[PDB]
């Protein structure tokens, strides 16, 4: 009865979003198992003279549309299940702007904050030597994530090239490294670039001039920082309302995103900032904005906050904030939400920019990258707007069909699944 599982709420998902579209009944079942799961045994040597035994793993979705994708999670939480939903929904995220890749996960059953600089070091190459069979830089790509960062993936592109013997290029199979290994420019911005092009694209189609509106961020992570610092000096619009974790502080006359970042470098919360009007974290949400974006958490617009929201777009950044009861809510208020793979679909489109630099071996600049990823992003909301327009739906569920569609005619074509 009560069993939240991940990976049969991600097919459920699949199987909700394919009524909008014509597929065949031979190809919701090839999209709903992953084509190869690799658990292997990693085994480390500890400090004192021990050796211990993690678990992990390497899911490969669908590798339809080319080589397949994806981060890599060190968490002690991590189930495989909580892999295979994250592998098959990174296929509708590296689809959706169109990319050549296919999707995947990885993850070790661990906690990283208990082991030293020397032991991450011989887990991150112990983790190498036991799925090299299954990665490259034509075949699996990984990635940082969640308690990983640029530091590890360092040392995991160095015992791969010890293995490989240097015969191909090793600078490409795997992305996100540091800059002066082969790394690219303008990555640290990238999943709020992403943002600010689908919002500025939002509202020339939805028709609203920008110069002088009001824009809250919820959540001033690392990602949700940039979306706020960008959009005063990019966009043009005010920053008026920020949060963290523990409260959110309110000013309709401006709140200079620079500041209120190092006011919280200092203690650790935004609390009591000088010229402003302190408020909690929910009454950010019920604010009167031009455009509200959560980049906090999970599940934060559901059935009794839905209907006090009085903005006009709701670009989803972090991981689906807004919960299906509330999408029916919203969408007959007429508010243009972006959904969550198409706002945060920065971190795929210049982590993919990194793998074409690596395999040529020449290393664009910093603009070079900011006016090719402006290009994606253009054209892959102006996809996914115009099929909104055409079946009247919902653009969550109208971002599902483009992004199905194109992994099933790549699999027809492969000859894969025959009708």
């Amino acid at each position: 009865m009560v069993e939240i599982d991940p990976f049969e709420m991600a097919v459920k998902q699949l199987e909700r979003a394919a009524q909008y579209m014509d597929i065949s009944e031979e190809a919701l079942e090839w999209l709903k198992k992953p084509m190869r799961i690799v658990e292997v045994s990693v085994p480390i040597e500890m400090d004192d003279g021990s050796v211990k035994v993690f678990t992990g793993f390497r899911v490969q979705h669908n590798w339809a549309r080319g080589p397949t994708k994806g981060g890599i999670r060190w968490h002690p939480a991590e189930t495989l299940s909580t892999v295979k939903a994250l592998a098959t929904w990174m296929t509708w995220k590296v689809a959706v702007v169109d990319l050549p890749y296919g999707g995947g996960k990885g993850g070790i059953i661990v906690n990283p904050k208990e082991l030293s600089e020397r032991e991450q070091e011989r887990l991150a190459r112990a983790y190498i030597r036991a799925v090299y069979d299954v990665i490259g830089p034509w075949t699996d790509i990984p990635a940082p994530d969640v308690y990983t960062n640029p530091k590890i993936m360092g040392w995991m592109m160095d015992e791969y090239e010890t293995i490989m013997r240097r015969k191909g290029p090793a600078f490409g199979v795997i992305t996100g490294k540091p800059l002066s290994i082969g790394g690219s420019l303008g990555r640290g911005t990238a999943t709020a670039q992403g943002a600010i092009f689908t919002i500025r694209e939002a509202a020339k189609a939805l028709g609203i001039d920008l110069k002088g509106k009001k824009i809250a961020v919820q959540g001033y992570g690392n990602a949700g920082y940039y979306t706020a610092k960008l959009a005063k000096e990019q966009l043009g619009m005010t920053v008026v309302a920020v949060s963290d974790s523990r409260g959110g502080i309110y000013n309709p006359d401006g709140l200079d995103p620079d500041e209120v970042l190092k006011w919280k470098r200092e203690h650790g919360s935004v609390k009591d900032f000088p010229g402003a009007t302190n408020i909690t974290n929910e009454e950010l949400l019920e604010l009167e904005v031009d455009v509200l974006a959560p980049a906090a958490i999970e599940e934060v617009i559901t059935e009794k906050n839905a209907d006090n929201i009085k903005a006009k777009i709701v670009a989803e950044v972090a991981n689906g904030p807004v919960t299906p009861e509330a999408d029916d809510i919203l969408r007959e208020k007429g508010i243009l939400q972006i959904p969550d793979f198409l706002c945060n679909a920065g971190g795929v489109t210049v982590s993919y920019f990194e793998w074409v630099q690596n395999i040529n071996g020449y290393y664009w600049t910093e603009e070079e990258v900011r006016e090719k990823l402006d290009k994606k992003m253009t054209k892959a909301f102006w996809e996914v707007y115009n099929t909104h327009k055409d079946k009247n739906i919902h653009m969550r569920d109208a971002a599902y069909v483009v992004a199905v569609s194109r992994v099933y005619q790549a699999m027809k074509d492969r000859g894969w699944v025959k009708k």
